[PDB]
C-alpha cells in the first residue's frame, strides 16, 4: 500500500519511518518515486536528519541506473552541506561513502584531519592531541555528519563518544564494544577491520592508538558535539 507506507514516512515516528522507507525502496517506480519526493523536499539538510540520510543511501544501494543518475544531477554533492572553516574540500570523502566504500572513506577522513592540523601534521602523518582540541568545530561536524548520515547512524565519531560515554570513559571498556580489540587481540589495520555496515556500532572512524588515547580522547571531549546537539 503505497499511500498508507507514503504516509507513515510523512508521519513523525523515526522508527516507523525507517521501515517504510525499506519497504518503499522495494517497491519499483511508485515506492521509489514517494522517496525521490521525500528528498526533494528535504535536501538540502540543514540539521542532520538520520531518515533523509536513509533515504538518499537506500536509493543509491539500489544501484539503477535512473535512480543514479538523477540523484547526483539534483544532489551532486549530496545532501547535507560540505562546509569547512579551511575552505576544505569534502566532496570526495562524500562521494566514498555515497558509494558504501567505507575503507576509502576512512583514509580520506585520516587524511583530512590531518590537513586540518596544518602543515607539521600533514608532514608527519599523525596528530598531537593539541591539534585535536584546536579543531574547527564546523569541519568536525561536516566529517561527523556524512559518517552519521551515510551509516544509518552506525558510524561516527558521535557515535564513539556516546559508547566512551556509556562505558564511565574507559576506553579499555569502549575498545571491545567498536571491535576494535578481541580480548588480548587488537584487531589489526587494515585487514581485521570489517569495512561494511555488518560492523558493530561506532566501529569507524579509525583512530589508530599506537601513540595512546590522547588524540581519541580530546577528539571525544571537543566542544562540537554538544555544540551541534551529536
Ligand atoms: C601493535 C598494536 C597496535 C598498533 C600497531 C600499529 N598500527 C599501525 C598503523 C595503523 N593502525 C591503525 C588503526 C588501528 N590499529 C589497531 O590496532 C587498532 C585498534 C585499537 C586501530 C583502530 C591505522 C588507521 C594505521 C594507519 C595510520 C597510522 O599509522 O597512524 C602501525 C604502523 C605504523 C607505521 O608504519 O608507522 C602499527 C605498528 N596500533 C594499535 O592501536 C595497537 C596498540
Ligand atoms: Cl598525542
Amino acid at each position: 500500500n503505497l499511500t498508507e507506507l507514503s504516509q507513515q514516512l510523512h508521519d513523525a515516528s523515526e522508527k516507523k519511518q525507517l521501515t517504510a522507507i525499506a519497504a518503499l525502496a522495494e517497491m519499483g517506480e511508485g515506492g521509489q518515486g514517494i522517496l525521490l519526493d521525500y528528498l526533494a523536499k528535504n535536501v538540502p539538510l540543514e540539521k542532520p536528519v538520520l531518515a533523509v540520510g536513509n533515504v538518499y543511501q537506500t536509493l543509491r544501494n539500489l544501484e539503477q541506473e535512473t535512480i543514479t543518475t538523477q540523484l547526483q544531477r539534483n544532489y551532486p554533492t549530496g545532501i547535507f552541506p560540505l562546509q569547512s572553516a579551511q575552505g576544505i574540500d569534502y566532496l570526495p570523502l562524500q562521494e566514498a561513502l555515497g558509494s558504501q566504500d567505507f575503507e576509502t572513506a576512512d583514509e580520506i577522513t585520516r587524511d583530512k584531519l590531518c590537513e586540518l592540523a596544518g602543515p607539521g601534521a600533514s608532514q608527519r602523518q599523525w596528530l598531537y592531541f593539541t591539534e585535536v582540541e584546536k579543531f574547527p568545530a564546523l569541519d568536525l561536524h561536516t566529517i561527523n555528519a556524512l559518517w552519521w548520515l551515510h551509516s544509518n547512524g552506525n558510524f561516527g565519531f558521535s557515535v564513539q563518544r556516546r559508547l566512551w560515554l556509556a562505558s564511565g570513559k574507559e576506553f579499555t571498556k569502549l575498545w571491545p564494544k567498536i571491535g576494535w580489540k578481541s580480548g588480548n587481540v587488537w584487531t589489526r589495520w587494515p585487514k581485521g577491520f570489517t569495512w561494511d555496515l555488518s560492523a558493530p556500532q561506532g566501529h569507524l572512524p579509525l583512530l589508530n592508538q599506537l601513540r595512546g588515547v590522547r588524540v581519541a580522547e580530546s577528539l571525544y571531549r571537543h566542544p562540537v558535539w554538544s555544540q551541534y546537539g551529536w
